[PDB]
């Protein structure tokens, strides 16, 4: 199906991103205990669990919307963290992986 | 000087980004001749010359608008190019630099 081909492709892509070694910082909403003041600085939090739910809730009706949420995961991380932190490093490694999977899927608007 | 402090800060930041060694791929619009199918995949092209113009035209009335344009330069490049390409490398080097200058200016809280 035309909306169900999108769903399948995104579910595949998201699952692969989630299984990647460098995804571990981004699997759930940042915990206050782990990052006090994070939620005062970061206005639009995002994480892969929230993305999983959004996907199951049929929110990702286009490539644009999926891309923006995943990209926000990376840009939040780069805004909050210093450039040579492990968190920043993971974000760029996983972003590379992300873009290779997007392209591998022939994913388009 | 409340809108003109913003202008000054942005002009400084943009100039520094433009003077950086790794900015050379992003100084003018991607040419169709030099990149096949680029404009089919990349929906919102952006570059530092267009940003210079937008700045000179008083388009950047907020930090948000400036951030989005410059971020898009990087994310366009990373979506389109393979991860070990010189273009992708430049993008991450210059993105690091960018986030350091933004933070240095107190332009993210
Ligand atoms: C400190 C910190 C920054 C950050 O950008 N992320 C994504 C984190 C993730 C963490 N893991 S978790 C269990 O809160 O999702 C812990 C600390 C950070
Ligand atoms: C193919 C290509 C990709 C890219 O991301 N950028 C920024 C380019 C820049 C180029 N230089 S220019 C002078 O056309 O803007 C040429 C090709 C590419």
């Amino acid at each position: 199906r035309d909306p169900d081909q999108l769903y399948s492709t995104l579910k595949s892509i998201l699952q692969q991103v989630k299984s990647h070694q460098s995804a571990w910082p981004f699997m759930e909403p940042v915990k206050r205990t782990e990052a006090p003041g994070y939620y005062e600085v970061i206005r639009f939090p995002m994480d892969l669990k929230t993305m999983s739910e959004r996907l199951k809730n049929r929110y990702y009706v286009s490539k644009k919307l999926f891309m923006a949420d995943l990209q926000r995961v990376f840009t939040n991380c780069k805004e909050y963290n210093p450039p040579e932190s492990e968190y920043y490093k993971c974000a760029n490694i996983l972003e590379k992986f992300f873009f290779s999977k997007i392209k591998e899927a022939g994913l388009i608007d």
